[PDB]
């Protein structure tokens, strides 16, 4: 995340860790036993890790826990990224408490002016690579279509929308990926990809899960 904050230990419940004997992207706490993320953090040997703040330090919260199955979505795209989104399921339940909660999914789909929370502990930097030992937040709007599609001619589907600012210096970027994109207390959004990080009229792009709830809903039922 650049140009965000420290959110402060635990503050942000539902934000998972996804860890391969390293930290390589974020994801969302959806019930006890599911996580969200994003297909391109697809991979085996994956260690959920719930309850964090300092990634390098156990001080106490955390829980670890291997993911049973990783389900990425059958019409994800890696040329495009078109639905990028990925369910893990955890080999066993998370146990929830104040300090790991998951998030709700949406009734409808934001519209562009909301305000979101986007969280990770992905890189810094917009410029070489800085990774955070705790979490870090932004509040980024959702952006129009069009300032989205002007800023990304033809590499946007509708299963994607823009957040962030065009004129540069916030803005998720690498890490963050699979992360949570909340608005008024919605799951609305997963980090997905953007033109470098911060960059001047090159916003965040994000898996528009509004559309996915359907599927979320019938693939965890299903499993
Ligand atoms: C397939 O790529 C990945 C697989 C696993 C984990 C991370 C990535 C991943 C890789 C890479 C690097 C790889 C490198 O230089 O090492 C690449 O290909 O540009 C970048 C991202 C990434 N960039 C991002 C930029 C933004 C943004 N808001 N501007 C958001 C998410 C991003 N995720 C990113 O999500
Ligand atoms: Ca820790």
């Amino acid at each position: 995340i650049v140009g965000g904050y420290t959110c402060g230990a635990n503050t942000v419940p539902y934000q998972v860790s996804l860890n391969s004997g390293y930290h390589f992207c974020g994801g969302s706490l959806i019930n006890s036993q599911w996580v969200v993320s994003a297909a391109h953090c697809y991979k085996s040997g994956i260690q959920v890790r719930l309850g964090e703040d300092n990634i390098n330090v156990v001080e106490g919260n955390e829980q670890f826990i291997s993911a049973s199955k990783s389900i990425v979505h059958p019409s994800y795209n890696s040329n495009t990224l078109n639905n990028d989104i990925m369910l893990i399921k955890l080999k066993s339940a998370a146990s929830l408490n104040s300090r790991v909660a998951s998030i709700s999914l949406p009734t409808s789909c934001a519209s562009a002016g909301t305000q979101c929370l986007i969280s990770g502990w992905g890189n810094t930097k917009s410029s070489g690579t800085s990774y955070p030992d705790v979490l870090k937040c932004l509040k980024a709007p959702i952006l129009s279509d069009s300032s989205c599609k002007s800023a990304y001619p033809g590499q946007i589907t509708s299963n994607m929308f823009c957040a962030g600012y065009l004129e540069g210096g916030k803005d998720s970027c690498q890490g963050d990926s699979g992360g949570p994109v909340v608005c008024s207390g919605k799951l609305q959004g997963i980090v997905s990809w953007g033109s470098g990080c911060a960059q001047k009229n090159k916003p965040g792009v994000y898996t528009k899960v509004c559309n996915y709830v359907s599927w979320i809903k019938q693939t965890i039922a299903s499993n």
